[PDB]
DNA sequence: GGAAACGGTGCTTTCTGGTAGATATGGCCGCAACCGATAGTTTAACGGAAACGCAGGTGATATGA
């Protein structure tokens, strides 16, 4: 419990409102990848922050590699900056998380087996074709990676507080997978998801 | 006190020609029936559309393979 969890990827996607021709979009941006043989879609990674992120003719894009809420909407507004220079309106808009990727380590090692016999009802682990254990939380919704090492991956989420609260709810059953710190200090020391996104321009008027 | 002689004409009769219905035979016209044919189902079984499931353009957390 005292391990907080890190956030490793968020993925975002924002729509621009209007239908715009993806090839005139493709003829400016510093850093692009596109070829119809393969995919109708740009691929465009920026320095700073380091995302990646794609763009589609129907007027909506999606990003990668956030490593922080700011970065998420931050990089979507250069991004839709970069289109408004282009020759369309880009209406920034319907601005979403559509899924959030963190982990944390309990430094002590789990038995899948006597994790997946006693937690069924939530947990999934097939014969060994990979190593890794599953588990399907269903209040607050999220998807749990369990690993032999201790080590502890989460997804499914789109608000940064039911991360840190499934974490510390399986915290408690791999605690007892045990043979021979345990305090979270507070459920969510951090500020909130919305007191990080408001630092960012939100007024789509703010390009 | 009446019946027998027989003149009146009222009432009736067949010989016939009229009125006119009848039908054996005949020739058109069209109804009753058959073998015929066009259209009908819904399914052998697989040709079809709509209905159906996995990929690929990023990324990449674990620790084994």
């Amino acid at each position: 419990s005292g391990i907080v969890p890190t956030l490793q990827n968020i993925v975002a996607t924002v729509t621009l409102g209007c239908r715009l021709d993806l090839k005139t979009v493709a003829l400016h941006a510093r850093n692009a990848e596109y070829n119809p043989k393969r995919f109708a879609a740009v691929i465009m990674r920026i320095r700073e922050p380091k995302t990646t992120a794609l763009i589609f003719a129907s007027g909506k894009m999606v990003v990668t590699g956030a490593k922080s809420e700011d970065d998420s909407k931050l990089a979507s507004r250069k991004y839709a900056r970069i289109i408004q220079k282009i020759g369309f309106a880009a209406k920034f808009t319907d601005f979403k998380i559509q899924n959030i990727v963190g982990s944390c380590d309990v430094k002590f090692p789990i038995r899948l087996e006597g994790l997946a016999f006693s937690h069924g009802t939530f947990s999934s682990y097939e014969p060994e074709l990979f190593p890794g254990l599953i588990y399907r939380m269903v209040k607050p919704k999220i998807v749990l990676l369990i690993f032999v090492s201790g080590k502890i991956v989460l997804t499914g989420a789109k608000q940064r507080e039911e991360i840190y609260q499934a974490f510390e709810a399986i915290y408690p059953v791999l605690s007892e997978f045990r043979k021979m710190s345990g305090s979270p200090r507070n459920l969510h020391l951090l500020p909130t998801t919305d007191t990080y996104l408001s630092k960012v321009s939100d007024d789509p008027d703010n390009l």
